[PDB]
């Protein structure tokens, strides 16, 4: 029970004729419910006459003087930011844009999808007087566009977009003020000298209050950039610190949070090989439009107040306090400001977990998994097609929504078609059947991968217990497995998210060998589980061993780059050295998997030691140094924190 958003027929409208049917798209646009008067009246004023800023601009005019006339200056100053901050909506603007999106959409998407028992959830959302909190996940620039147009095609009112900086440029930013998207600055920060602008962060605080004080939709990405690797990156705190402060006075009543998982079949933008590694605009542009993409599938997760969240934390008792260093350092080598810091830092990773979850698992993103790992060398499409049966079924088995719904043996045909650049389709000799191979030069790996870390979330839990179980071996007791798997979480920590933030790593690991059990794959015997010898089981077990390779190698191979580091380095140059030496490894053709060069991999590698405390962090200007730490200061401890790491990864 899914609908179509691009597909308007004569049905869709009101009046049905010769003249109407012809001109479908355009009697749809003006029978839409967007009349002007619900979007935000007198903000620039509102938020000037608010109280705590007249103090930040009574207070920044009070530091200029060596008989105070200066205020003048700084208001004026205070309006000129407010000017290029708001938007301005147009009624008139949202439906044409609309009209010209109908028409680019149904070009280059075959459709998108809508399950409609949700967006009746968001109606009724929507029914109740009270502002809501848009919080999609950040993939492809198509983003910012969807998720406005799908609610303008239901006739709820657009909403306002936190908009990047990079965006406002003269003549086109008053184009995005009139579709709602508000520019804000990045990093609070106009100049070093003076730290934070007091006046700016007064004048941000003030916009947002009073736009939830006028009862209205807002929509913020919490991923700054869009994901590189196909797979959500760590949240930002920034923004919703000033939605939980406004509602941490009682200025307002309550704000209810909708995750919104986007799906994309193949992404606009295609590969991320060119920054995942390291006239002629014009032919770019025009090659990008003509090629048609696949399906689109965005999903809204239940909505929950956040008021009611915030109360229930706080019923919660001692959050754990456990370090990264202080959970594995024991495994390997045998406040006041902070807890509301911790608390909304939690609300985040928790939003993007839901999010994430939401999104549906398209057609190209199970083919990528199936050639990367399940075959990689090569099989016959008969032969993939019917392994492309057997994990549709595995991922409807854990409760996620599949974007292609067709015939078995035409949507593999047609996922091919868009990984045409990674796949090649030959002839085997005597055999009326295609034969096909994934490319596995660093290039065209890149983007198989990109698309193959779509189903990763799915699998990720039972991976983990999964390359446990070859740990532990070389009858296996449940808690000594179960704590082994908890130590792989602390490292895995970083890239991704793993479990929901008020679990601990322990219990969900506990239950997915709970789950284990289920399955039949483990079996009873502090208890002692035997490991199930069978054909259909084993190739189970070898598949969740191979999908952390890259994840394992490219940390294995980091683990082994830092025994011959000297002196202080600077990050930024030290993330170009190490990320070569897997580059290197790929060449020489040492490494197993090309996957494991990728940048992402690199952040996350170096970004970890970090927190194991390997690397101690003083910052100085802007970049800041990696110093050795003293407990890894000596040979010895380096070579114990790399055979810990070989022991997951497979030999
Ligand atoms: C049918 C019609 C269709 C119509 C079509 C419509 C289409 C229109 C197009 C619209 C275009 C839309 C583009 C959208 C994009 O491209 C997305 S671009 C990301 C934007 N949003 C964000 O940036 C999200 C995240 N925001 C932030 O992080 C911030 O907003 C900044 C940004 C300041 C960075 O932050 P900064 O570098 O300053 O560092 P920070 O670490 O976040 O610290 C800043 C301050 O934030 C507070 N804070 C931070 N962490 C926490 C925390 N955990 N708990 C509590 N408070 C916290 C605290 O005040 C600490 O200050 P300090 O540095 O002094 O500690
Ligand atoms: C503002 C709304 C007005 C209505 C019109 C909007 C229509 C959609 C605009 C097209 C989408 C944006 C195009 C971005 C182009 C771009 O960024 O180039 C692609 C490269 O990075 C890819 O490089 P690589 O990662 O090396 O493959």
């Amino acid at each position: 029970g899914l609908r179509n958003v691009i597909y308007i027929n004569e049905t869709h409208t009101r009046h049905r004729g010769w003249l109407a049917r012809r001109l479908s798209y355009v009697l749809f646009i003006q029978e839409r419910d967007v009349h002007k008067g619900m979007f935000a009246t007198n903000v620039t004023e509102n938020v000037l006459n608010s109280s705590r800023v007249q103090e930040a601009i009574a207070e920044v005019a009070a530091e200029l003087n060596p008989q105070s006339k200066a205020v003048n200056k700084v208001k004026k100053k205070a309006k000129r930011i407010l000017q290029e901050m708001v938007a301005t909506v147009s009624p008139a603007m949202i439906r044409l844009t609309g009209w010209v999106l109908l028409k680019l959409f149904n070009s280059f998407f075959w459709n998108i999808q809508i399950h409609k028992g949700q967006l009746e959830m968001v109606k009724a959302a929507t029914e109740t007087n009270l502002p809501l909190l848009f919080l999609p996940v950040h993939r492809s620039h198509i983003d910012y566009l969807l998720l406005t147009f799908i609610l303008f095609c239901h006739n709820i009112k657009a909403p306002y977009i936190a908009s990047g900086n990079n965006l406002n440029i003269p003549i086109f930013s008053t184009l995005i003020h009139k579709l709602g998207g508000f520019f804000i600055r990045r990093r609070l920060d106009e100049t070093p000298d003076g730290r934070k602008d007091v006046l700016y962060r007064a004048l941000l605080h003030g916009h947002i209050v009073e736009l939830l004080r006028q009862q209205q939709f807002l929509e913020i990405f919490l991923e700054g950039t869009r994901s590189r690797s196909g797979k959500t990156s760590c949240a930002r705190a920034g923004l919703l610190s000033v939605v939980v402060d406004t509602l941490s006075t009682n200025v307002i009543p309550d704000i209810l949070i909708i995750p919104v998982g986007i799906s994309y079949d193949r992404i606009i933008e295609g590969h991320y090989n060119g920054e995942q590694l390291g006239w002629s605009v014009a032919r770019g542009v025009i090659r990008m439009l003509r090629k048609n993409y696949g399906c689109v599938r965005v999903d809204f997760a239940q909505p929950f107040s956040l008021k009611e969240y915030l109360e229930s934390q706080s019923q919660k008792p001692v959050s754990a306090l456990l370090s990264l260093e202080q959970a594995l350092l024991p495994a390997i080598l045998p406040t006041d400001e902070s807890l509301r810091r911790r608390l909304i830092a939690n609300l985040a990773e928790h939003i993007l977990f839901t999010a994430s979850k939401s999104c549906a698992i398209m057609s190209t993103h199970i083919v990528a998994c199936l050639l990367l790992y399940r075959h990689r060398q090569g099989i016959d499409l008969s032969t993939l097609v019917e392994d492309f049966f057997v994990m549709k079924e595995e991922v409807l088995a854990r409760d996620f929504d599949l974007g292609f719904s067709g015939n078995s043996e035409d949507v593999v045909m047609h996922a091919i078609q868009l990984l045409g650049n990674c796949v090649t389709i030959t002839h085997t000799s005597r055999n009326d059947e295609f034969f096909i191979t994934p490319s596995t030069t660093v290039p065209s790996v890149f983007e198989l991968n990109f698309y193959s870390n779509g189903v990763l979330h799915v699998f990720i839990m039972e991976a983990i217990i999964a390359c446990s179980l070859y740990a532990v071996l070389n009858l296996i007791s449940q808690e000594q497995l179960v704590r082994k798997a908890a130590s792989l979480c602390y490292l895995l920590s970083n890239e991704g998210t793993i479990s929901l933030p008020c679990q601990t790593f322990y219990q969900v690991c506990h239950e997915t060998v709970g789950k284990f059990i289920q399955y039949g794959i483990l079996t009873v015997a502090d208890c002692y589980l035997k490991v199930s010898q069978s054909k259909e089981h084993q190739q189970f077990i070898t598949f969740l061993q191979r999908l952390l390779g890259p994840l394992l190698e490219a940390y294995s191979s980091a683990a082994i780059f830092v025994h011959n580091f000297s002196g202080p380095v600077p990050e930024p140059e030290y993330l170009q050295k190490l990320h070569k030496y897997l580059i290197t490894r790929t060449e020489r053709n040492v490494a197993v998997y090309a996957e494991s060069a990728t940048y992402c991999l690199v952040k996350n590698a170096v970004k970890m030691f970090k927190d194991i405390g390997v690397f101690k962090e003083t910052k100085q200007k802007r970049v800041s140094v990696l110093e050795l730490s003293s407990t890894f200061l000596p040979q010895c401890n380096r070579q114990k924190l790399l055979e810990y790491i070989l022991s997951f990864v497979v030999l």
